[PDB]
């Protein structure tokens, strides 16, 4: 499996930032994402629309247009540069109250605009305290993965919301490397799984080489190139 | 008064839309303001093509902070750099999907102030609300809740929602009026209340000639230059 590190910058990022956003993609010239604001996809796409680094969003709606305002469409995402886009992810699925079935109906729509969708999932304190992380990630992984995907077409990032050693992350990636397998067959072994928690230079190493971590999906880390390239710079170890 | 008239996309528009918001941008380039409140992927292209014209360009909602961990967020900050001079905060399709409260929408128009953004706010009550004769005491709560201590008539517009006829308009926008003067004095007077039910070719004169009705915040009428122009005519008769 080829590695996927992924950089998620969040609510941060303006046309001051291009140049930062250009020292990563240098430093790339595994497969390397950064999903930037959608205000900034364009610019980003023109800077970067030939070269290695992949582009991407950071959520997007269930419908392919219509009267919702201040969303984005999957197709707006594609057509402004993205090639992927995060859905799920933990600060949405709270605040917005994004179900597994909410999350699942972004996927479709990411699918048919033509964008991999990156898949976060991921227990609460309460749940790990409660000993049901597998009882929530069997769910989530079931209603949040549409019939229909393919290694292709997703990639997953385990969140540790309660937070995680690498011990807990090993155990974590088998639970859901098995899990694909057992819905997907041997195409879902091939679905990337990325670890979504604290990664840092400091202990990329350790991530990174644990079994069944096919890669990161990194937030404050990911906001500089100096850091950001420190932690893709594992792999030549 | 400045009469203003706001179209508001909603989840339509991309490069391919850029033709029409020319249009739109030609036809008005005298007695009023117009704003056009496109997707957050294509405002900076909006802003390169129409930033020297007489329209102005808007976004559709931003997030309470001004960077920071909030997955698939954009910041008012991001949309003033991005070409934004206004932002529609609390439109009724994300107060209901989202849970916008009175509190939230007010964090927002403070993170619009702070960028140097012109907040569209919207209030609006329900079919059941209407139904039990609650319109007036909704408005109150939401005028009061929704509005931060600090605003001008520069710096907010108000959008009235019948989210559920002339003399509902009337009755509704005096009282609106007579609020912000209750609150903010004089220069309450002068904060612009536009109408943002259903505004079409066929009911834009009686609508914008109504008593404190200083314009329209339009959707569906203002994908399309022919029938946003037809409404923005009525100020030459």
């Amino acid at each position: 499996i080829r590695p996927f590190i992924a950089g998620n910058w969040k609510m941060n990022g303006t046309g001051e930032s291009l140049g930062e956003l250009r020292a990563i993609a240098a430093g790339i010239s595994f497969e390397a994402l950064i999903c930037v604001p959608a205000t900034l996809l364009s610019r980003a796409f023109d800077i970067l629309g030939g070269e290695n680094i992949l582009l991407g969003g950071q959520n997007c709606h269930f419908d392919d247009y219509g009267p919702y305002t201040g969303d984005i469409s999957a197709f707006m995402l594609k057509e402004a540069g993205a090639s992927h886009v995060i859905i799920g992810h933990s600060e949405r699925r709270t605040v917005y109250q994004e179900s597994d079935a909410i999350v699942r109906a972004k996927v479709q729509a990411a699918w048919r605009a033509g964008l991999v969708a990156l898949i976060c999932v991921g227990e609460t304190l309460e749940e790990r305290k409660s000993n049901k992380v597998l009882d929530v990630l069997t769910r989530q992984l079931e209603g949040s993965l549409p019939d229909g995907a393919t290694a292709e077409n997703i990639i997953i990032a385990y969140e540790p919301v309660w937070a995680a050693t690498s011990a807990d992350v090993a155990e974590v990636h088998a639970f859901i490397h098995h899990k694909m397998h057992s819905r997907f067959g041997d195409e879902g072994a091939k679905i990337r799984l990325l670890y979504g928690g604290s990664v840092k230079p400091s202990n990329a190493f350790e991530l990174l080489s644990t079994a069944h971590v096919n890669g990161a999906l990194i937030g404050g880390a990911s906001l500089k190139a100096i850091d950001f390239l420190t932690i893709c710079d594992v792999y030549r170890k």
